[PDB]
């Protein structure tokens, strides 16, 4: 049974009994994810930015089975073409808007990586991404706003593949959190 999160507490709350068990209902945590209504009280402490790039700050870390993150967009402040490791990711905004083109799986030829689509993604709106979906880049293009956004990554997974889009060459990088409940962690 699938009840409206009151707060980010409660979502977390709610997602450790949605990620008890060994799979994943996509849909239901999209559905609660989206339904979450974003309190920036409530999630001010994670909040946590730098002047030069994105940054990602450890929120919860689901007993094992997800972590979930804040994420903070600098204007101006993107990422490179990623996959995700074979987990599913989800990604709600909070506060502003970010820019997620899509991208498809480079053959094993050099070629430039064309972009299949791209969408705007509006405040409380919960996306989703997995490998065999594709890749994607994910951008603040704003000039003046500064952007929030909750990700949720089950397994939690802390390498990925950053591609060229010159060439889809891929490059193994590893992830490091600026933060992690609330403390920063250089
Ligand atoms: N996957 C990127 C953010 S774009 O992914 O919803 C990251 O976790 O740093
Ligand atoms: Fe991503």
């Amino acid at each position: 049974e699938l009840l409206k999160p009151r707060t980010l507490a409660d979502l977390i709350r709610i997602l450790h009994e949605l990620f008890a068990g060994d799979e994943v209902n996509v849909e239901e945590v999209q559905a609660v994810l989206e339904a979450y209504e974003s309190n920036p009280a409530e999630w001010a402490l994670y909040a946590k930015f730098d002047q030069y790039r994105y940054t990602r700050n450890l929120v919860d870390q689901g007993n094992g089975k997800f972590n979930l993150m804040i994420l903070c967009w600098g204007e101006g402040h993107g990422s490179s073409i990623h996959d995700h490791t074979d987990s599913h990711c989800f990604l709600k905004l909070l506060q502003g808007n970010l820019k997620e083109t899509l991208f498809d799986w480079p053959d094993k030829k050099s070629n430039e990586m064309i972009k299949k689509s791209e969408r705007t993604l509006r405040e409380n709106q919960c996306a989703y991404i997995n490998d065999s979906i594709g890749l994607h880049r994910v951008e603040n293009v704003s000039h003046t706003e500064p952007a929030v956004s909750l990700h949720l990554y089950s397994p939690p997974f802390d390498t990925c593949h950053a591609f060229d889009q010159r060439t889809g060459h891929k490059n193994k990088v590893t992830m490091t959190f600026h933060s992690k409940f609330g403390i920063r962690t250089p």
